[PDB]
């Protein structure tokens, strides 16, 4: 590790340290690009990526009664109990990775969860900076889910077409195998999009009333959408 390489690390470090702190919510149906954009901000703004889906799939891996309960709810495309998710969010929000800021990706998924989050932020003396809505049509989301591949250890997201890996079905960093999410099966994605429309769509109006909603056109390329999000934050 050279002096030039050492000084260049500092340049990179001082670029994200100089970025504003932020506490945002990414709202949008599965395949909208929430996880993609959360990984971008984690790199550019050092914001914590709080994914309830990731935390619950992790909880679903445990060979306990609670584990089977979560695994079966997840695989059916339905929502886990509000009290359970709240405890996971309350715990991750305490971690030191959330001091610069965070991205809530997958939470809140209903009006009740939005109220719990509100009470939790009030009691913890922390405030949301915005709620980004990933506006993308249903037809687009179908293809987005179909081609999705993830590297389970890192949570890096790929798409067979829109974001392909260097070598098929292998991670770009570790060259380790990729996986298809069990909930990305055609029939359960249909149930997931239904749950979104019924339980999560009223949050658009809820956060618009709270004057926190920021509309995004999530159908644009990922690198273009990244700049648009960064523009709302740093601008
Ligand atoms: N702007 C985009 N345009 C085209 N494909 C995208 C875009 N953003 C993400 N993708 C791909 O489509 C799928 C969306 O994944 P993801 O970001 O995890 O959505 P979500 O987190 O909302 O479920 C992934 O396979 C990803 O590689
Ligand atoms: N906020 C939440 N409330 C309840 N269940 C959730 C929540 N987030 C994720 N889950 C469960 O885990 C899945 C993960 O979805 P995703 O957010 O797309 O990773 C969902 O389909 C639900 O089964
Ligand atoms: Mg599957
Ligand atoms: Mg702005």
């Amino acid at each position: 590790f050279s002096t030039i390489d050492l000084l260049n690390e500092l340049k990179r470090r001082y670029a994200c340290l100089s970025k504003p702190d932020g506490r945002y919510i990414f709202l949008g149906a599965p395949g909208s690009g929430k996880g993609t954009q959360s990984l971008n901000l984690k790199k550019s703004h050092c914001y914590c990526h709080l994914s309830t889906g990731d935390l619950l799939r992790e909880a679903a891996e445990k060979k306990t009664e609670l584990g089977l309960k979560i695994k079966n709810i997840i695989n059916e495309g339905k929502l886990v109990d509000d009290q359970m998710v709240l405890s996971l969010v309350d715990e991750k929000l305490k971690t030191p990775q959330c001091k610069k800021g965070f991205i809530l990706d997958g939470y809140p998924r209903n009006v009740k969860q939005a109220e719990d989050l509100n009470k939790l932020l009030q009691k913890n003396q922390t405030k949301l900076d915005g709620v980004f809505y990933f506006n993308v049509p249903d037809e687009v989301l179908v293809n987005r889910i179909s081609g999705r591949l993830i590297h389970k250890p890192s949570g890096r997201i790929y798409h067979k077409i829109f974001n392909p890996p260097k070598v098929p079905f292998r991670d770009d960093v570790t060259n380790e195998p990729l996986i298809q999410r069990e909930d990305d099966n055609e029939d359960v994605l249909k149930k997931r999009l239904t749950v979104f429309k019924s339980e999560t769509s009223p949050l658009i109006s809820y956060y618009k009333n709270k004057n926190l909603l920021i509309n995004l056109d999530a159908t644009q390329p990922a690198n273009d959408l990244e700049k648009k999000i960064s523009q709302h934050i740093d601008g």
